[PDB]
């Protein structure tokens, strides 16, 4: 009954347009109960979910030229120049230490003046010319559209770094123990490994029914359960997965909700991710509280270069 | 009864007029005349060690601000990451303008973020932003919460050396919006005599000092005693190009102080002036059911606080306000 859950039904049917038609999808104004009385999140959201064949504005196209150990994909939004200048000077400065490569991407979509954004165009064009991390890709850059930039993500990997080892993707403002990381990558198992898939993951959750948290779902949007899935301040995976990730986003239609839409298709295909108790997307309750965690949401700026200056004696 | 540390070096200020500016090698006497110095915090340790030190240089200039003589002068408190607050303010309410020959020029004032504080080196796009806009003044001390009133004195300097004959000046923190329109109405409705002393904002009365550690306005008994002067609250206040003048003149006169808008209020008061309320002057916001109807906004002067894209937005919709409201 709930518009989603129909509609992805539907795909389920077809696979055992949904993918570029972008004019509005005006169907949805009879079909959805109550329509005219939601709020203009999920108007959009609801109107163009038909439509992911959104275009890069700005590539790295040899960022992955030489094959990564660990590639980190940060989600970012254009005005957060300090949040993504203090990950590169601490957890995620690039290195070839022990040749395992590891190299960094922020992931921005448009912040267009009809959303009230201020004109940063010149100062985003510096930063990419200077540091030359910077992907952006032409679609309005949401709280709702963040599975948008998952799946052109998944997209960019697919086509442009299709043979990184393991992949972190995570928020611009977690501090990350980029070590700790690494040498739990070097612990794996080559099996483990394959299909490896970890985090702060979340089982037996369901969609938020309270108006005022950002995390709000509508009952008429979608009915039932979340999957498992691992908090989206940040994650950890295979390549190999990245790619059998990307592969099936196609047959799930996009969710309000990004993590909950990454861990869909992993239901789909057939995995379940694995918890990893040093993921604290839900922060901690003393620099060595920090020793032994991988991940810790959220840091300010300053904070993050701190936390890092700290741990590194 | 031995008053706090700061009432006794302004006692000494005060005898002496009726170094303290140019020493800037830590003032160790601090360590065994400020009670409990060693059990302070570390930022109340650098504003005692520092105390005696004012003359820092401009890192950037913008010289010719002023060649147009302003009738009004925005000066908007900024810090290095800040590109979103600055370029948003730039959009809305802190345009220059020439309407009616009323000349409106904007400055931002910056001072360092080193990285011994932690902050990530955003140095060569801040200059790019400079050259682009050409509206940043940015100084060579460490920009810090109780640096402040620092950066009042050394902007205060700048209008005495670079925009002498503004009529007027807003200045302000770059999380506020403010009706320009407004204000530029209310400084056009002032009589000659009101508008050569004019100083008016959220002005609060019978303050005193904050007593609990665990706010960021904590002041301890050990260095400061009494109450505070009558003073506006720094999100924003307005007043005549004459009086910054007075202000800059009277500076030398009085101690530093951690917080930077009681510092203006001891200016004043050291200048036999009292700052005026005005109601429209909102530094604690206004009411969480009006946030939403623009016609809240057109009879403010000022807001505090909001986003880069709520200043954008409430900017937009006053712009056709006067056909609703
Ligand atoms: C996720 O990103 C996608 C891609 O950026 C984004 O899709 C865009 O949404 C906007 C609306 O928010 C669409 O813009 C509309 O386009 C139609 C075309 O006919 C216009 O008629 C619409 O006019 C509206 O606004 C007018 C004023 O400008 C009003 O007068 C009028 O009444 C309408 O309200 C409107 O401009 C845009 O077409 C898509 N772009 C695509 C699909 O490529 C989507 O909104 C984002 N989703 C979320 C949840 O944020
Ligand atoms: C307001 O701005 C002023 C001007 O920027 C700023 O003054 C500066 O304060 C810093 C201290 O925070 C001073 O730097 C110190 O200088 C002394 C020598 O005079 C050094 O011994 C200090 O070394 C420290 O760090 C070392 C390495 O970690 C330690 O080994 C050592 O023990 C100390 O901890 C440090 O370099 C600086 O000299 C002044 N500059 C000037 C021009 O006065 C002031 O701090 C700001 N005030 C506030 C309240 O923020
Ligand atoms: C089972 C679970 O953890 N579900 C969500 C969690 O609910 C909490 C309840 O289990 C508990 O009893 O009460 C508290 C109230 O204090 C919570 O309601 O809440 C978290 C935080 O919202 C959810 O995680 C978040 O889910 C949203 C999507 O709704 C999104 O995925 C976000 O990234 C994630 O942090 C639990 O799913
Ligand atoms: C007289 C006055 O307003 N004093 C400060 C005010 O104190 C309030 C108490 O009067 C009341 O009993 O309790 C409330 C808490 O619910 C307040 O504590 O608090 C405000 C907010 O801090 C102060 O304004 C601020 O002062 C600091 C310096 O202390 C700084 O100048 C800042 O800009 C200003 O907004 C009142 O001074
Ligand atoms: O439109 C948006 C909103 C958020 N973010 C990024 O998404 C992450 C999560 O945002 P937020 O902290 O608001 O969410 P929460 O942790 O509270 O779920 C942060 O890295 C944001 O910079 C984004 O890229 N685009
Ligand atoms: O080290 C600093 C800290 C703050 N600010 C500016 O001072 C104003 C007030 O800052 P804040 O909002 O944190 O103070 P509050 O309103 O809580 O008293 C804002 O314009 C900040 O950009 C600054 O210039 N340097
Ligand atoms: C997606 O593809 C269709 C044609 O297949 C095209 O009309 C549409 O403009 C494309 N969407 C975007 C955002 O480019
Ligand atoms: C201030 O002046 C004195 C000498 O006049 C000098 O020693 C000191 O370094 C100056 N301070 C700054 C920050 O330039
Ligand atoms: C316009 O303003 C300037 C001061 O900014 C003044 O010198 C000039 O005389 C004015 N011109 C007119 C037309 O009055
Ligand atoms: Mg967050
Ligand atoms: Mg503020």
């Amino acid at each position: 009954e709930a518009y989603w859950n129909r509609e992805q039904e539907k795909l389920n049917r077809q696979y055992n347009s949904h993918l570029n038609y972008c004019e509005p999808d005006l169907r949805v104004t009879s079909v959805v109960t109550g329509f005219n009385n939601l709020p203009d999140r999920f108007k959009d959201f609801l109107l163009y979910l038909r439509c992911r064949n959104y275009s890069l504005l700005i590539d790295q196209p040899d960022k992955c030229a030489k094959k990564p150990f660990l590639l980190l994909a940060i989600k970012s939004l254009t005005p957060h120049f300090a949040r993504r200048q203090a990950i590169r000077e601490s957890w995620g400065q690039e290195s070839n230490a022990g040749n395992q490569t590891v190299v960094r991407v922020f992931l921005l979509g448009q912040t267009p003046p009809e959303d009230n954004h201020p004109d940063l165009s010149d100062m985003l064009k510096f930063e990419s010319e200077k540091h030359q991390d910077i992907l952006m890709w032409n679609y309005r850059d949401t709280f709702f559209n963040l599975s948008l930039k998952e799946v052109l993500f998944l997209r960019w990997v697919s086509t442009s770094c299709p043979d990184t080892e393991f992949v972190f993707k995570g928020d611009d403002d977690v501090f990350v123990n980029t070590h700790h990381i690494l040498n739990y990558l070097n612990s794996l198992s080559k099996t483990k490994a394959k299909d490896l898939f970890i985090g702060d993951v979340i089982h037996n959750a369901g969609p938020h029914r309270d108006k005022k948290l950002k995390y709000y779902i509508p009952e008429v949007v979608y009915s039932g359960l979340y999957p498992p899935y691992a908090g989206g301040g940040g994650f950890l995976y295979s390549g190999h997965l990245a790619l059998r990730l990307y592969h099936i986003t196609d047959q799930v239609h996009l969710y309000p909700i990004d993590d909950v839409y990454t861990g869909m298709c992993l239901q789909k295909l057939g995995l379940v991710p694995e918890k990893h108790k040093g993921f604290r997307t839900f922060d901690i309750e003393n620099i060595c509280s920090y020793v032994d965690l991988m991940l810790v949401h959220s840091r300010k700026p300053q904070e993050m270069i701190d936390i890092w200056s700290q741990l590194q004696s």
